[PDB]
């Protein structure tokens, strides 16, 4: 069977054409800068890479030209556009509605505009790309996957902030979380890793790139997650600050002039790792470079990152009363030897050890255990795969 | 030695008058409603509490109403001013200057006004209480014991947020925590209890009342506490929201047309215990009765305040890189056999185990050891005892 997978954000839509059976990625580009000038096409197909400049005024014109490449049959995949048997999107708020994966109607299309002002950065662009989808591909099922549905399962104790219960009455203000169907999908491969099933597992994932959150998986639902209401609460980020000090904005929005829409910029466009740099770089692998270069700055934004990740695992192993297996990925959990090994040191106090060959060894996309054979609790790199997810999700949805 | 320990806030002088050889309170009492009408002095003598009605306009003529009374042969505890060997006054914020505990002189005094702006509703007040002290007192030497000096050797790891590193050399945001030297206290007094040193010990210290914080105090230094530049972060409080979404206030501002001002007023004066029982009560054992009664909403309250000190004392753990022992302290901390069962319910994967008989006993001031015999990591209740606290540091400065 074959899945398109679809991530449109509000400027560009990304794709992944997978084959179920042998779950292998026939093709997979991006369409860059729409609505912007010099809008295109990026597209790969195996080892070639081809640059489509076009005019892509919306999503709509931009998943046609998508489509069209798929099939036009020098850059193309597949013979037919009937090929595409149905698509997978990836949607980011799902609001408390929808628990899991669904396969979109009407109802839910509706539904998901209802939700949309909880995301009002991302849901829109979302449903751009299902309604695009259904338009340009009649009669093919779309299933929507939902960033937050994985951390439904997490209990009130968890989920309400202590402030004013009107405020969750009012406007439905809790923790949602995210990076959702990325936990869901290490936690259970890791599982599978183990020889072990998964409602028997303590897990703790730790999906950490230019974005980053926890995730405490207690026999295979969620119970606690790093993100809030919003992306902006918990670990260090590239551009975000993660958790402070709810006083802090307000004192410098009074000291210095500044609107609420202008200190929300700065803690999320110019805060976390670039803000700690003094603005050198949000990447960072660009810090992880220049502290192996002795930059001593470097070693510190490295050492704060690295620290609150500790910090998070130890308040989640309290959370679920144990842990028995650790997660590391994302662009940073599977490329950054060094953050994993940092983050570790401070948990030798629950009987991890980390195997130095075996941790500098899986970098790039390899994944594997990295805890000792004696090591208490299990550490493992499990490279994330969103797109596979979401398309083995409208796998089984369209089965039916 | 006699001191007279002194806490000044804005509205009223709180006193005890401590023989440090006895480590005896010969008497204890407060200044209320200074400033307002129907200000008056309670004073306690042991068994005794008489009321002194009396306007009192500022600190000063405050101060000089409970002198008298020290003396007053019918009220009275002491023959002679002169028999006050030192005064004592806590002081809430020390910045980065104070370390540790001080004998005043102009030079203190100027250093300590240089920092009131970063604790611009406590510090003046503490200020009048000294400036008061030594004019009604002169010659009388006047330690000043800081809140924050306690948590001045937390690492850098750990002070600065993840916001843009100008705010921290422009403002000096960073963490400085609170109830230091209540922390200090009981981590100090609990090493005492296990017949151990206090450098060799990894103590996690939870202040649990009206305000609540946590302190990990690694080999007798504090390397982290939940309190931030404000006394706003961590623990859910009595009035104080706690840590939330660095997003929320911004949304709720924004929905709702409220000045920042009106925002920072819901979150510190309405949320909280407070704000989850939708105005029923910010005194937690308030809840703790309506809980015990079979009210589904307090248990609710109780559960979210507790699990997030069992996060603190997983994460604080992980910083450290082990727990020896845990202690409880405060109003809460104190007399809660409930809260403190609650929160350790979360720990037996620490080798956490209470015994039920001696947690229920120790209460209403009690102290002792709560783990049982075989427990991993030893649970303690430690009354705490911060006028004392001050009494000490006075009486090793003063001796010179």
């Amino acid at each position: 069977m074959r899945v398109l997978v679809i991530n449109s954000g509000s400027s560009s839509i990304k794709y992944q054409l997978i084959e179920m059976e042998g779950e292998k990625v026939l093709c997979k580009g991006i369409a860059e800068r729409i609505g912007i000038e010099g809008s295109r096409l990026v597209h790969r197909v195996g080892d070639e890479k081809h640059v489509i400049e076009r005019e892509l005024p919306d999503h709509e014109e931009a998943l046609k030209l998508i489509l069209n490449t798929l099939v036009d049959e020098k850059l193309g995949v597949i013979k037919d556009l009937k090929e595409i048997d149905a698509v997978g999107h990836r949607v980011v708020h799902g609001g408390e509605r929808f628990k899991e994966s669904v396969l979109v109607d009407e109802e839910v299309l509706k539904a998901i505009e209802e939700v949309s002002p909880l995301a009002p950065l991302h849901n829109p662009a979302n449903l751009m790309g299902i309604k695009a989808a259904m338009k340009l591909l009649p009669g093919v099922p779309n299933v929507a996957v939902f960033d937050t549905a994985f951390h439904q399962t997490i209990p009130q104790k968890a989920y309400l902030y202590a402030i004013p219960y009107e405020y969750y009455e009012k406007y439905k203000i809790r923790r949602y979380g995210f990076h959702g169907t990325s936990h869901r999908y290490v936690s259970k491969r890791a599982a599978e890793i183990l020889g072990k099933k998964l409602e028997e597992l303590k897990i703790i994932t730790c999906h950490i790139g230019n974005g980053a959150s926890v995730a405490a998986v207690k026999y295979g639902k969620c119970v606690d997650t790093s993100m809030g209401f919003t992306p902006l609460e918990g670990l260090v980020m590239g551009t975000r600050s993660g958790d402070l000090d709810p006083a802090i904005p307000f004192f410098i929005m009074e000291k210095e002039g500044i609107s609420p829409q202008e200190m929300y910029d700065i803690l999320n466009k110019k805060s976390g790792v670039y803000g700690l740099s003094k603005g050198f770089s949000s990447d960072m692998r660009d810090i992880e470079e220049a502290a192996l270069k002795g930059d001593e700055w470097c070693k510190l934004v490295l050492e704060i990152y690295d620290y609150r990740i500790a910090k998070y695992i130890g308040a989640y192993a309290a959370a679920m009363n144990g842990v028995d297996a650790i997660v590391f990925t994302a662009g940073v959990g599977e490329n950054s030897p060094i953050t994993r090994e940092d983050v570790c040191s401070y948990l030798e106090f629950l009987g991890v050890k980390l195997d130095k060959q075996k941790n500098e060894e899986t970098i790039r996309g390899k994944e594997g255990i990295i805890s000792t054979p004696d090591s208490r609790v299990k550490v493992l790199v499990v490279p994330t795969n969103e797109e596979l997810m979401i398309a083995r999700d409208t796998k089984e949805i369209v089965e039916k």
